[PDB]
């Protein structure tokens, strides 16, 4: 969810990550990835 994915320094996206991160969990009600 967007508490776990920003509080350990992710991105909540919801199209692809940016480099040297990549899809772990979600955020806003499951429609957007956390990149991290």
């Amino acid at each position: 969810d967007h508490y776990n994915c920003v509080s350990a320094g992710g991105q909540c996206l919801y199209s692809a990550c940016p480099i040297f991160t990549k899809i772990q969990g979600t955020c806003y009600r499951g429609k957007a990835k956390c990149c991290k």
